[PDB]
């Protein structure tokens, strides 16, 4: 199945959400012809939608806040799919405000998931992965559960004020 | 004190192990003057020695084998320390045969820790993190327990035929 059967529904939904939330978003899709098992195509839509919503809502900042930060007033949201060996890699990237990793550590300490003493040397991926913990902050836990149900993997990378990339790796078949 | 109180013991240890294991090793130390708290100094030696042993035994290939692979004939082992912010970062890097990630997956499947379907989409760090599972070689768990007792973090990067870099990050408090 080409993944375009899902991707093609997104531009309108993104531009709807952006206008509702008062943001200017250049939405770019790449690799929409990428083919994989239709089971994957069918199930990956709802998780992807959540990731695109996350990016527009929590990631891209309103135009007035972009310009106050000296960023381009228009935000960029990229959804891509590509073959990597016999896997498919789907990426959702924004140039928004990024994930505050210090906030994640503070909340992890607050909720008793970790000791303050350990936090000073925690890895970035270890920190970002708290986002998949169900209480923490469909949610991101459910996105991870769907991916893992498909024998896939998910990762997050982010940098404050620069933006966020979520990568999903699925088997072809 | 300067980490040299630890590092100064290692050229002897490395040359003893290289001689015993019939291996030629170009051993380089950098950052020996990097200072940190006495607690760290007296606890960090044992983990480092384990990582140097690992590099000389399982990493660096015999000279004849390096020549046959078209590598620089003598293997290089670099132990370094530096300040990063309020942290100290210690690296142990070899240009040896690297960790076979396919072998890690085969072992993890054998041990029932993952099925074939989910292994196809593991990232490199997910694969290498099997090494820190207690009893996985039946090793790195022991290094990680000491580092985490010091509130530190450890990470591994490795590629086949290229070599291995183990990094340890310590709070310095
Ligand atoms: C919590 N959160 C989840 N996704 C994001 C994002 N894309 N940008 C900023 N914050 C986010
Ligand atoms: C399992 N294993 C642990 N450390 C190493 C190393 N440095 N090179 C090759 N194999 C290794």
């Amino acid at each position: 199945v080409p993944i375009s059967f899902v991707f093609n529904r997104f531009p309108r939904m993104v531009r709807d959400l952006a206008k509702k939330m008062n943001k200017e978003v250049n939405f770019i899709m790449r690799g929409e012809d990428t083919e994989l098992d239709r089971t994957f195509v069918e199930e990956i839509g709802e998780p992807l939608l959540h990731l695109l919503r996350n990016a527009i809502d929590h990631g891209i900042e309103p135009k007035e806040e972009r310009i106050a930060k000296g960023k381009p007033p228009i935000g960029t949201l990229i959804l891509s799919a590509r073959h990597e060996g016999n896997n498919v890699v789907i990426e959702v990237e924004d140039d928004g405000r990024g994930i505050d990793k210090e906030k994640i550590i503070r909340k992890a300490i607050e909720k008793g998931l970790i000791d303050e003493s350990k936090a000073a040397t925690l890895s970035d991926q270890e920190i970002l992965n708290f986002l998949f913990v169900p209480g923490f902050s469909v949610g991101m836990d459910v996105v991870k559960n769907v991916v893992e149900s498909l024998n896939g993997s998910i990762s997050i990378e982010s940098e404050k004020d620069k933006g966020t990339k979520v990568t999903i790796r699925l088997p072809l078949t």
